[PDB]
């Protein structure tokens, strides 16, 4: 039942597409823009998968296989992967679904990510991976209806508690925090509440179906890409994860075209290709070193309550923060217009607020943008700045105009 | 002596850079625009290498190693490789040296050209190659000071003659043809005559130095790429032609910057990356099938007088001609302006011809270009149409204004 990875992955892309689900931007905007929309989306799913993974394993739909603990691997590979995120312009999974979105930079970013991961795994970088392998923590769980034989450590296994107990506690706390905290609001119809339900459901669909083929794990990104490159370059048979990668690329493309969001897109300056190639290049090193990326360790490993995924997840954000500071330091009169068409995700938001605050009272400020997400984030980032959005105007195919009524 | 190829390639890039020597355009412009500048550079070098190769074989610096004849592989793969040339925006070595210039579409084309060649060699296309290999002609020469043991057939070996005779007859006919024939004029200072001298001197240096490494051949491009990818993705040792692949890029990189020609380049519309993406794939499949590319069979094999290299070099032009039809079917007032900045070199020349033809007597035509070659090819294409070029201007570094006074 190997084709089911394409089936799971096809749903995976559509959830990631219409839900804007990118983990690198989620970590960045709690540090840059104090924006938590995608964190509650993460926290909600993680809580739901916590109960889901144990519940599905309890009945007999899966067994959990936590990743083995490697402090040198989880810490250092976690940080290397965090750097690649901001350099690659998106997470490991985010770039993959971005390929079907028509992002030439995502093609370039994905091309090196698989190659470097291949090189880190078996290629010329295999010395650095084999050296880190001398820090493998031998601590293990034992075979049960919960855990595969010889798997890694968990919160439960250390504590001697039955896995239900921390899973019910932590998920409830997360559900409390996400439901009890103020949220920065956008205008995505596939809002973070329902979107987390689908994301956890597909993950549960991922675990049960992938285990049938022989792969005892949920959603993964690095393992599939390496399997794709191998099959194309050494004629090895494709498996569930590589097919899942294929379904993701198709899945994001289908919805992007149905919504009318699809476009072959170029960066504003040609130097960005050199940047995003390095970004994925780092990600291949870090993801392979840590044993998984923002999906293989975070989305699918954190709700499994596994120490190795929990430890590796930490430095995903440290690198996400580290590379962020290095890098990111109708007739309506219009008083000043600023053109941000062709700019990557944070730029339209960054220069829109730089216009209204460096403007007097009563200014009409025009914002010209050609990317879908920015027309939903800009209206919120100006309401707290006192001002008001006059009208969101639809100009050319895929371009929107925002007129701002500046206050004080 | 593996390192000598980076040196040979380093010279190779500078020769290819300042002479603009791309074989895909050499074949293309004899059918499109009846322009023979680059073919003149080709035929002379073939003659010079016809004499050079046999001369060095006589003393003991080298031996000729013609590639064995396979009628299925040379014809079909040669045709397909010709399709990939036009699609990939240039020949096999024609993108590689262009990587050092700063062209992002060549980086994309290089990514698919290498990976397809690795796939067609041992990856997912090994079935096609394994089937094609059953048609290998068992005609072999014998170990001698002129031919390596069990090599392929040649014009000389077929006729029962000494290698000097066909080399001295065919090269003189090439030399007589090139010098007695009309040549389309350019303003490349590194003219076709001297550049043909240096291109054989590098080619001969490639033979003598590489033969000591254990590879008994001169400049070969597709074989070089696979050695790099094997090393990077399988931790295999690099080799002479793998280093030669690097030296071409590093050699052109030095030459592209000193002349002030370096610039990170993007196409006009994002669609070109997918078009050039297929081009590298076709070239990899074609070059591995053909057993040699624009350099492996034409530049290096044709002067060796080998039957297989001639046969594949016939169909390189047929596929080049096939795909060419599918794809291509200051105070000066200025009366009409034409902007072709960012479009590949044929387009500025063609769109400059379209303006003058659809212009009346006395109109001043402004043509803005951002590629150095077009500022050389346009002035000859304007005097051919009766008109006169007024001044070549320097707007921005790397951008030129061409002012044309049209006659009738
Ligand atoms: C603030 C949160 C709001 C929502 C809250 C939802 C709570 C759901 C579960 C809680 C478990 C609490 C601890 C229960 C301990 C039970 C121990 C047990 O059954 O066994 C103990 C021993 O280890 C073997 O017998
Ligand atoms: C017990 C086995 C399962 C354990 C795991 C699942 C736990 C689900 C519940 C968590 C808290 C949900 C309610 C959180 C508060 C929601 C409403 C809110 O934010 O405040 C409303 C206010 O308290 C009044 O008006
Ligand atoms: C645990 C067992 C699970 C078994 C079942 C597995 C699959 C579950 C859900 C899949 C939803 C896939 C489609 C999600 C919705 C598509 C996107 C959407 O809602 O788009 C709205 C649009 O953006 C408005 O403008
Ligand atoms: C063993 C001895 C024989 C084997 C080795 C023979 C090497 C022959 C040439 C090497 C590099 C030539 C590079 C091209 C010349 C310099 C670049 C040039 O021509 O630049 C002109 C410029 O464009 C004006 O503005
Ligand atoms: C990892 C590298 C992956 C590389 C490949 C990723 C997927 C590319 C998908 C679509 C582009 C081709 C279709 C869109 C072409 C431009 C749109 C257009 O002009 O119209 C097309 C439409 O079909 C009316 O004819
Ligand atoms: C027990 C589990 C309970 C939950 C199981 C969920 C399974 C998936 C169902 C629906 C996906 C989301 C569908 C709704 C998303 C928004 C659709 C919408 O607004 O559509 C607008 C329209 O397409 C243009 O105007
Ligand atoms: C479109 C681009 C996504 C990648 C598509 C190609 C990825 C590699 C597929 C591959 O390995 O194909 C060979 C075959 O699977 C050996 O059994
Ligand atoms: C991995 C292998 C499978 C490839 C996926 C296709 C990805 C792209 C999705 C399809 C392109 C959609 C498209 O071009 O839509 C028309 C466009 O809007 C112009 O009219
Ligand atoms: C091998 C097993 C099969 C694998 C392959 C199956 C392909 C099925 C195709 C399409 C269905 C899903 C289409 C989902 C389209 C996105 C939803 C959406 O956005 O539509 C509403 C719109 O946005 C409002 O403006
Ligand atoms: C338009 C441009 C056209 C350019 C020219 C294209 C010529 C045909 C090329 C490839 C198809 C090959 C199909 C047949 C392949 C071999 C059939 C066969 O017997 O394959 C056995 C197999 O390899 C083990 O079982
Ligand atoms: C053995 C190599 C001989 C090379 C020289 C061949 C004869 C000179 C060429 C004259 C062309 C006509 C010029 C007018
Ligand atoms: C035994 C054989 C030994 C062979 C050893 C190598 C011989 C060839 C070396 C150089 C050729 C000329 C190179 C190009 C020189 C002219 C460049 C030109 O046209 O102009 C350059 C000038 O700097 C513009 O300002
Ligand atoms: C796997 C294969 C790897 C192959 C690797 C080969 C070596 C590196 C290649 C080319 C370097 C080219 C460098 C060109 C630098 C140009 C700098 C320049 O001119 O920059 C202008 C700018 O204005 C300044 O601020
Ligand atoms: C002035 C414009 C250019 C400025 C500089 C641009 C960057 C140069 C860096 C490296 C180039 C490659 C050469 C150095 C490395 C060669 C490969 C090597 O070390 O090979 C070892 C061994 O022979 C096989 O593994
Ligand atoms: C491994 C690290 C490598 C670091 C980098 C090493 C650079 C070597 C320097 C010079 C060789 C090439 C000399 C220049 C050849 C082309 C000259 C040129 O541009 O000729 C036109 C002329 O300048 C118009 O006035
Ligand atoms: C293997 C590839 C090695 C690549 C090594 C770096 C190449 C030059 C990079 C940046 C300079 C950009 C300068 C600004 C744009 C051109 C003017
Ligand atoms: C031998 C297998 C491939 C043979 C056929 C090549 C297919 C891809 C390119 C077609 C033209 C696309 C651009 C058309 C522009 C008008």
């Amino acid at each position: 039942m190997i084709w089911t990875g394409l089936l799971v992955g096809f749903l995976f892309g559509i959830v990631l597409q219409r839900g804007r689900i990118a983990f690198n931007s989620a970590f960045r905007d709690v540090l840059l823009f104090k924006d938590n929309y995608l964190f509650k989306l993460a926290v909600f799913t993680l809580a739901l998968e916590m109960i889901l993974f144990v519940l599905l394993s309890q009945v007999g739909l899966m067994q959990m296989n936590p990743k083995p603990l490697n402090l040198v691997g989880n810490i250092i590979g976690g940080f290397v992967f965090g750097l690649g995120m901001v350099l690659a312009g998106g997470c490991a999974s985010g770039v993959t679904y971005r390929v079907g979105e028509g992002l030439t930079t995502a093609w370039f970013a994905a091309l090196f990510y698989g190659l470097g991961a291949y090189a880190t795994k078996s290629g010329a970088f295999s010395w650095w991976l084999s050296w880190v392998g001398q820090f493998k923590s031998p601590l293990s769980v034992e075979e049960s209806a919960y855990y595969v034989k010889g798997a890694g450590p968990t919160i439960s296994s250390v504590l001697g508690l039955n896995p239900w107990i921390p899973a019910l506690v932590i998920a409830a706390l997360f559900i409390l925090w996400a439901f009890g905290t103020k949220t920065t609001s956008r205008e995505t119809k596939f809002n973070w509440k329902i979107a987390s339900v689908c994301l956890a459901l597909v993950a549960g669909l991922g675990f049960i179906t992938s285990t049938l083929s022989g792969r005892k794990y949920g959603l993964g990104i690095t393992g599939g890409w390496i399997n794709l490159f191998q099959g194309f370059l050494t004629n090895s048979p494709l498996n569930w994860e590589g097919l899942e990668i294929v379904g993701i690329i198709l899945g994001a493309g289908v919805a992007a075209a149905v919504a009318g969001e699809f476009k072959l897109r170029m960066p504003k300056n040609p130097v960005t290709y050199l940047q995003v190639g390095i970004g994925g290049l780092l990600m291949g090193i870090g993801a392979v070193t840590a044993g998984g990326c923002n999906i293989g360790h975070f989305l699918t490993g954190v709700p499994q309550l596994a120490l190795s995924s929990w430890l590796a997840s930490i430095f995903f954000i440290l690198g996400n923060w580290t590379m962020a500071w290095i890098l990111f330091r109708a007739n309506y009169q219009v008083s000043k217009e600023i053109d941000v068409r062709g700019e990557v995700c944070p730029i339209p938001d960054v220069e829109a607020k730089r216009a209204v605050q460096s403007a007097n009272d009563g200014e009409i400020i025009l914002v010209r943008i050609d990317y879908p997400l920015s027309k939903e984030r800009i209206p919120e980032t100006v309401k707290k700045l006192g001002s008001e959005v006059l009208e969101i105007e639809e100009a050319a195919p895929g371009e929107w105009n925002i007129y701002i009524k500046v206050k004080k």
